[PDB]
């Protein structure tokens, strides 16, 4: 019963969405190439995603369930339990699919938000002889993500840190499998932008018979 | 007068913070030094940073204006109004101070929303025909970050994704000058934790008679 997490770093504003609307010819495209998978999105704008405070990990991955765990109010108790469900969604996927905008060389805030949650011990990494080793080792993920100028070449490349980051958390996670899909360069050539669009459409297109 | 910013990333109530014990350190050996100097404070778990609406942008660190501005919601006036604010406090500064801990090879999402606020055409960088240079040629930084691990070398220094971050943000700003000052290893080394600690104090007291 194949599941794919679609998960969403955009706001719900005016300005037309280059990543949205790739992710979409994506995901509809996906689906009609696979009608038995279980496709569920998760939009980062609309669920919640815990802030981090003090009361909520006793160290990285590791999720309060202990003596300060029952010292807790209900409240952070169900910060806890949020956290608890965020990260169990993610590990029972098969297939991760990520949509974000590239804002100031990296994605909006609380797609490192949705990373903090789902990053915990026992569930996506554990702790070895050797040291932190994913466990996600037969999951698979892309990445669609929107740039304004180009990234692919050039003095620019070097300093994307979205896609970066993103590859670092898969690496992380053991997840063997990681495609990258780029709308770019419709800011920088807005003649182009329409050409730019289609192009990248076709290529989620593609993807999307093979993903 | 030579004006400082002390940026602090980090979840109040935490009776045991490495990166704020440094901070500490630091930034009151610098007042001693330095008597003269303004120290300016912002606590981004006590100021509000605006969430990113599109709809406040007219192109990449665009804010809106004119007639752009005036057909904006109350709402989006007000956040306009706030970047605006945080933007204009940055640029006032001569030196910068950030203080983060390392979560999942990164920051808090917060300090992602601040540098968003920051980001801005015209304040801390500028278009020119060969696209965006930075604006903050005569300026200084420091990123004081507590990590759970060594960072510093092995395969483990290619996962670091936070300050490398920092490191991207201030070479696009075009401050000149970026240094780290790092509390790691801790909880590789848990009896250690101590005297680690005390070592990273004593650097920040040091690079506090010089910065
Ligand atoms: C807050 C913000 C930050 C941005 N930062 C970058 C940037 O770092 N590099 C760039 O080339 N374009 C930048 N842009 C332009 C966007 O990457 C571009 O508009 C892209 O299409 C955003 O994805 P979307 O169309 O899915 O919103 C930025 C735009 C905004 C609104
Ligand atoms: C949410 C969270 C994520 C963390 N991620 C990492 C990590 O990626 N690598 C690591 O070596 N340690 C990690 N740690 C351990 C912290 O870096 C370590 O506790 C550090 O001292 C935090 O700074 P602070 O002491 O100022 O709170 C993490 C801890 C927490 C609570």
């Amino acid at each position: 019963m194949t599941k794919v997490l679609y998960i969403t770093a955009h706001p719900h504003d005016d300005t037309q969405s280059f990543s949205m609307a790739v992710g979409k010819a994506f995901i509809d495209t996906y689906k009609e190439v696979n009608p038995d998978h279980e496709v569920e999105t998760i939009d980062l704008y609309i669920e919640d995603i815990p802030h981090i405070d003090v009361d909520v990990f006793s160290g990285w991955g590791k999720l309060r369930s202990g003596q300060g765990f029952d010292q807790l109010s209900s409240d952070e108790k169900a910060k806890v339990g949020r956290l608890s469900e965020l990260c169990e969604q993610f590990v029972s996927a098969d297939k991760y699919i990520f949509v974000s905008p590239l804002w100031n060389f990296s994605f909006p805030p609380v797609l490192k938000a949705y990373i903090d949650s789902v990053a915990v011990a026992g569930k996506t990494f554990k702790y070895t002889e050797q040291g932190p080793v994913g466990l996600l080792t037969d999951k698979k993920a892309l990445h669609i993500q929107a740039r304004g100028g180009i990234y692919s070449e050039g003095p620019a490349a070097q300093m994307e840190m979205g896609h970066r980051y993103l590859s670092i958390i898969m690496q992380f996670f053991g997840v063997p499998s990681f495609d990258g899909l780029f709308v770019e360069g419709h800011n920088a050539m807005p003649d182009k932008a329409q050409e730019i669009k289609e192009k990248a459409v076709a290529r989620a297109k593609d993807l999307a018979h093979t993903f």
